[PDB]
């Protein structure tokens, strides 16, 4: 390589673990200190990584196949089960949130997963990260049923994925905001929606920078801020 671009390298290496830590230690000081403008500026920056989803791939788009069909199908089947979970659970559930979190994250980091990696890998990995393997809801048929379905468009026709992204993005962003007037009428007296714009604009371009730098990195970091949300 250059040895210009070598060293430039490392020094990124260097700014990508201090903007991770940055960014953490300023998310648990405003979850700490900031009550409910935290967790609405979590929405905030959830809601704008979708519509980023929801743009960019809606750029791409230039017969489709029956399996684009079935995904789009367990995409709309699996977030309904995610939004049911968390906001009307069964009789004798509490709500849940770890589906919403993991949908969520797929909205948002799907499109840029490394080939390599299965969408039903993923998912289980998310499972876990959200602390899933420990739960009174079996998500086993949920994920299995986004995840076969989705892997098979990944495999046979991955230039049709966009399709499938759009209407998981645009769903999921409804479905946000939605949510997040919920929890902000909720808290009516206590909200600062200039704390929540300034704080959504931080994180949204520390996280933008981390992404250039490593997506991997970039998505356990959003890991993080997601696991903060639903409840």
């Amino acid at each position: 390589v250059l040895k210009d671009a070598v060293h430039s390298h490392a020094e990124s290496q260097k700014v990508l673990k201090k903007v991770s830590q940055e960014l953490q230690t300023k998310w648990t000081d405003w979850e700490n200190n900031r009550g409910p403008d935290y967790l609405l500026h979590g929405y905030r920056v959830i809601a704008r990584a979708l519509q980023q989803t929801y743009t960019e791939q809606s750029m791409l788009i230039e017969p489709v196949p029956q399996a684009v069909t079935v995904a789009k199908d367990a995409v709309t089947q699996t977030v309904r089960g995610a939004i049911k979970n968390l906001e009307n659970p069964k009789p004798g559930n509490d709500p849940d949130g770890v589906l919403m979190q993991v949908v969520i994250s797929l909205g948002i980091e799907g499109p840029t997963l490394d080939p390599g990696e299965s969408i039903q890998n993923f998912l289980e990995t998310r499972v876990s990260d959200f602390g899933g393997d420990d739960s009174d809801i079996d998500y086993t048929s949920d994920i299995a049923r986004l995840g076969s379905a989705l892997d098979r468009v990944r495999e046979n026709h991955p230039n049709e994925m966009p399709r499938i992204w759009i209407a998981l993005a645009r769903e999921l962003g409804a479905a946000v905001h939605s949510h997040a007037t919920s929890v902000r009428i909720a808290n009516a007296g206590k909200n600062h929606t200039r704390d929540v714009v300034r704080m959504a604009n931080e994180s949204s371009r520390l996280l933008q920078g981390m992404k250039v730098l490593s997506v991997g990195a970039w998505a356990n970091t959003m890991t993080v801020l997601i696991g903060d949300l639903f409840a």
